[PDB]
């Protein structure tokens, strides 16, 4: 590069990396002091642009030189944003003679952008141990029968007029003539869980558990809450659970667990004591009396039979927040003795929280996403934190959850539906997640990418719930065919991502299963060994995540988009580490020169493909590898 009235793009380059961004998550007393690459000798002069919001006006301060990379292909230009209690956004101007190019969350733009700029957020702090973490989520009753005891057997009990069936481990799923799906249960339970911890954090390396509903309810998903201070007898008991919370935060049986739990506060099912409708308690609900102590949990249009609920679903009837110091967000997240708190508190110290239907959390009977409704996850935040500062709160969401996190007030991040399932599951199985046809191409997914991490600040972004399928949508196993190829393609790139990799029981080994309730078949613990192609590279990936710092919160830059052979190359980095992943797409193999030198890996210098084990030599800025169709590289330094 030179100084010829051209800013060349290549080699532009910034994101709120450990080398790009002294203080990715400061408070209000420090100041962030950023740095933005550029081919050596290629601008005249560069301008960090923010917008802060203490007086809503924008601010200018110019860049200078700090210095080459040790490949001396590239310059670090420098510039500080003074430190203060406000959220600010910036962008770069950068400038060679008569030739200007901006450079935002969203990468380099002609004309000056006015969306996706970088985020600044004072004293918004996202616990990291969920940044550096491996999710597991699990779906009780389908996981682990570690006490047949407590079975649910058929006919057990009735719920709205219908009697519960017991299936055989290993059968499907749909309930029989006579019975429901939702009343439908295989045995796993709490002592089965943590019967199986080694498998989990050993086996395969995870340190984080994320467990569908396991409070009293009458269904087999249990989001129709009866009682949120008691676990379903099926599941065990609260002694169980403080048992298991005991093994997961252990240190004895492998790496430090945390626990996140599933929070449904938009609703209750229509058989909880507040609300009664079949009379299971001698109290009166809402549904019984007018006159019920809890008769403005809920909202009536006509009482009793007509009144707010999640999707229409009678069973499920909205929770009214009303206004602050409500009953409601008392007895939710307020009190000490909340849902919230209580789990938070000892002697159960949860580690987070995964909030149901947050968006819809609302007052009066309204559907949420508005001010209400973030009100109220402003005010859980602070009840949250106060308790634990490290307890994650992870809302779901199926689109841009910015609203609910760019504010740094709310959430620490989002079930990454928009993020990262979606894109994955185009890309590599020509299906959306509920396995409709929807290709994208390489340069698409990449770009589908770059433009949802720009949704969120950096630590969200590290922090994100990143999943190849859950309890809601198709298996990616299903969506792919069978193709136990795509799912490793998808394990490689999954984990060596931005966010955090979260496997839903079974997508380790592939297991199958379409539409809810298929999407909910019991774990075949037969598969579940590394002699499965799936768990060995499940357990081989989350060993080589946990090895580099630089694949869960360095930089991310792309380096290939060739929707020719189908080949996508990133670089995760960071002040250590220099990685380059190399995916293939295509169906047959492919040699790749990987342009390492975009990563500043020395020439001479050697690098690992920590998948294979088979080292290469820096050349010429390139390394060559070949890699099988479907299949990956993770050339690392
Ligand atoms: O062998 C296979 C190979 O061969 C071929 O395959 C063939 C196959 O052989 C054929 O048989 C054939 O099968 C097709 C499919 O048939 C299915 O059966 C049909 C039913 O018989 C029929 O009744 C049904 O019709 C309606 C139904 O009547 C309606 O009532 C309605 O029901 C919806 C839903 O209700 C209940 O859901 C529960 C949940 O289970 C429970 O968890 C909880 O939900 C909570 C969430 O879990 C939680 O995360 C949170 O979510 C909040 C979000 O909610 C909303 O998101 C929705 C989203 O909108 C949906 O798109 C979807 O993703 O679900 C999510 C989650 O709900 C909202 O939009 C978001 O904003 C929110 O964030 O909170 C909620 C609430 O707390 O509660 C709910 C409610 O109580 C039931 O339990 C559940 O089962 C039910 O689905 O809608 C259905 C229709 O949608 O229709 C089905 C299908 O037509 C079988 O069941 C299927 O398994 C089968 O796939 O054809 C196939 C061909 O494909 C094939 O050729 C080969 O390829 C195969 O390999
Ligand atoms: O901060 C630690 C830093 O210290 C040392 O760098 C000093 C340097 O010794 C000073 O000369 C420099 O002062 C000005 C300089 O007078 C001015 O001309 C220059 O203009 C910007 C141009 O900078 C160019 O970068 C480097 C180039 O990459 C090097 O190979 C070459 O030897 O030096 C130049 C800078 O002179 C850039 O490529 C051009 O496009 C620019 O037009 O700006 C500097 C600084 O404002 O101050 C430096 C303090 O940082 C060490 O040498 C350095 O390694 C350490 O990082
Ligand atoms: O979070 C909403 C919105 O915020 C955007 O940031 C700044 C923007 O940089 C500034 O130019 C404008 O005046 O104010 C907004 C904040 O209100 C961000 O760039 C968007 O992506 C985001 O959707
Ligand atoms: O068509 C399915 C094919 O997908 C490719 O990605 C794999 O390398 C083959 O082994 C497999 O047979
Ligand atoms: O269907 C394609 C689009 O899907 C979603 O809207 C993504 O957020 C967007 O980035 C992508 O272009
Ligand atoms: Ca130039
Ligand atoms: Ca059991
Ligand atoms: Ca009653």
């Amino acid at each position: 590069a030179a100084n010829d009235n051209n800013v060349e793009w290549n080699g532009l380059f910034h994101d709120q990396g450990p080398l790009f961004d002294n203080a990715p998550e400061p408070t209000s007393t420090q100041s962030v002091t950023l740095k933005l690459r550029t081919f050596k000798g290629d601008i005249t002069s560069a301008n960090i642009k923010y917008w802060d919001t203490a007086d809503n006006a924008f601010h200018w301060v110019p860049m200078v030189w700090d210095s080459n990379d040790p490949t001396g292909t590239f310059d670090y230009w420098k510039g500080t944003i003074p430190a203060s209690p406000s959220i600010k956004y910036y962008r770069f101007q950068i400038n060679d003679g008569t030739s200007t190019a901006w450079y935002n969350g969203n990468g380099p733009s002609s004309t000056e952008p006015n969306a996706d700029d970088f985020y600044i957020i004072p004293n918004f702090k996202t616990p990291d141990w969920l940044k550096n973490g491996v999710m597991y989520q699990i779906f009780p009753d389908r996981f682990y029968n570690g006490d047949s005891s407590n079975d649910v057997q058929t006919g057990s009990y009735t719920y709205n007029g219908t009697p519960t069936e017991k299936k055989a481990w290993g059968s499907s799923v749909y309930a029989d003539p006579g019975y429901d799906n939702s009343l439908v249960f295989f045995g796993g339970d709490l002592a089965g869980i943590d019967q199986k911890l080694g498998y989990i954090k050993k086996t395969l390396g995870a340190n984080i558990l994320y467990l569908n509903p396991i409070f009293k309810a009458p269904t087999n998903h249990k989001y129709d809450t009866q009682d949120y201070m008691a676990v379903d007898p099926a599941f065990g008991d609260n002694s169980t659970l403080q048992t298991l919370i005991n093994d997961i935060h252990s240190t004895a049986n492998g790496p430090k667990g945390y626990l996140i739990l599933d929070g449904v506060f938009n609703h209750t099912g229509d058989s909880h004591p507040w609300f009664d409708k079949y009379n299971n308690f001698s109290s009166q609900g809402a549904y019984e009396s007018q006159s019920s102590p809890w008769y403005n949990y809920y909202t009536f249009y006509t009482w009793p039979d007509s009144y707010a609920s999640f999707l229409g679903f009678n069973s499920l009837p909205k929770l009214n927040y009303g206004n602050s110091g409500s009953a409601v967000r008392g007895v939710i997240y307020n009190n000490s003795n909340s849902v919230a708190k209580t789990y938070l508190n000892p002697p159960y110290s949860v580690d987070g929280w995964r909030l149901n239907a947050a968006q819809y959390v609302d007052a009066n009977g309204n559907n949420g996403s508005d001010v209400t409704n973030h009100q109220i996850w402003s005010e859980f935040r602070n009840a949250v934190k106060g308790v634990n500062s490290n307890a994650a709160i992870i809302g779901q969401y199926w689109g841009n959850a910015n609203p609910w996190t760019a504010q740094g007030n709310q959430w620490d991040a989002a079930t990454n539906f928009d993020g990262f399932t979606q894109p994955v599951s185009e890309w590599i199985t020509g299906k959306d997640y509920q396995n409709n046809s929807a290709s994208i191409s390489t340069t698409q997914f990449d770009s589908w990418l770059r433009g949802t991490r720009a949704n969120y600040p950096t630590n969200v972004q590290q922090s994100m719930m990143n999943f190849l399928s859950n309890h809601d949508i198709t298996r990616f196993a299903t969506r792919s065919g069978g193709d136990l190829w795509k799912t490793y393609l998808a394990l490689i790139f999954q984990m060596t991502y931005v966010g955090t990799p979260t496997i839903y029981y079974g997508d380790e080994y592939g297991m199958q299963g379409g539409a809810d309730p298929d999407n909910r078949r019991s774990f075949d613990w037969s598969q579940a060994t590394p002699s499965n192609s799936a768990v060995a590279l499940t357990q081989k990936l989350i060993t080589i995540r946990n090895q580099y710092p630089a694949l869960r919160t360095g930089s991310f830059m792309t380096l290939i988009t060739d929707d020719t052979n189908k080949i996508y190359s990133y670089g995760r980095f960071d002040n250590v580490n220099r990685i380059a992943v190399v995916l293939n797409n295509d169906s047959v193999s492919h040699t790749v020169n990987v342009p390492v030198w975009q990563l500043s890996m020395p020439n001479g210098s050697t690098v690992t493909d920590k998948i294979t084990g088979h080292s290469y030599t820096v050349q010429n800025g390139m390394v060559t590898v070949a890699v099988d169709g479907h299949y990956g590289a993770v050339l690392a330094q």
